[PDB]
């Protein structure tokens, strides 16, 4: 599915990660 990525990606990008959608919720990893 898609994710509520407006929660994660604008907080994960500062470490040089991306916000990745894990079916229906976000985790973060580079890159």
């Amino acid at each position: 599915a898609f994710c509520n990525l407006r929660r994660c990606e604008l907080s994960c990008r500062s470490l040089g990660l991306l916000g990745k959608c894990i079916g229906e919720e976000c985790k973060c990893v580079p890159y």
